């Protein structure tokens, strides 16, 4: 059997135009190229979260990844939130969301941006996402808090949006009334 392994050098950095492009919708049934890319994206996240592996493979921990970060302008994202959501989503799409807002108190990370960016990124506390798995099955799941934030951060990627685009540079920690900060 064979497969490629994502290395930190395969992950493009802020400044690369591919990160600003609206990714392309993928065709169904899924090609094997697309199925393999997903398995590759998911193996990465899991490996980056395992001390021994992450260290030997020199990987920076992550909980979500989008194809554009690998310089592949396709609507594919993977998430491995440490308990529990672990899956690859093809052509993900948010159908609805809560009024209630939330944000990560420690701020959002991004394997593609090396600089530190102060501020809070306000997002929807709850969302309903529809997507296709590697088997072609369609899904509709309700997510919230950390997982909702992760998926929102990843889908932004397939639409060419970076997390700091949501941060008011002059009022970085601006928060409306009632925002839930997770941390
Ligand atoms: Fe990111
Ligand atoms: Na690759």
């Amino acid at each position: 059997g064979s497969h490629m392994m994502i290395t930190m050098d395969d992950i493009i950095r802020e400044g690369n135009p591919t990160l600003r492009e609206v990714a392309k919708e993928v065709s169904l049934p899924l090609s094997e190229e697309d199925i393999s890319l997903g398995k590759e994206m998911l193996e990465f996240l899991k490996n980056s979260q395992d001390p021994i592996k992450a260290e030997e493979l020199h990987l920076r921990g992550g909980v979500g990844l989008a194809a554009p970060q690998l310089d592949i302008s396709k609507r594919i994202i993977a998430v491995h939130v440490p308990s529990s959501l672990s899956t690859v989503m093809y052509n993900p799409k948010i159908l609805s969301h809560s009024v209630q807002d939330a944000c990560l108190g420690e701020g959002e990370g991004c394997l593609s941006v090396d600089r530190e960016v102060p501020g809070y990124v306000v997002r929807h506390a709850k969302i309903t996402v529809s997507y296709y798995d590697m088997n072609g099955e369609k899904h509709k799941i309700r997510l919230k808090n950390y997982e909702s934030i992760v998926v929102q951060h990843e889908i932004d990627h397939i639409n060419g949006v970076m997390f700091y685009d949501h941060i008011n540079d002059q009022n970085p920690f601006a928060l409306k009334e009632g925002v839930l900060v997770i941390e």
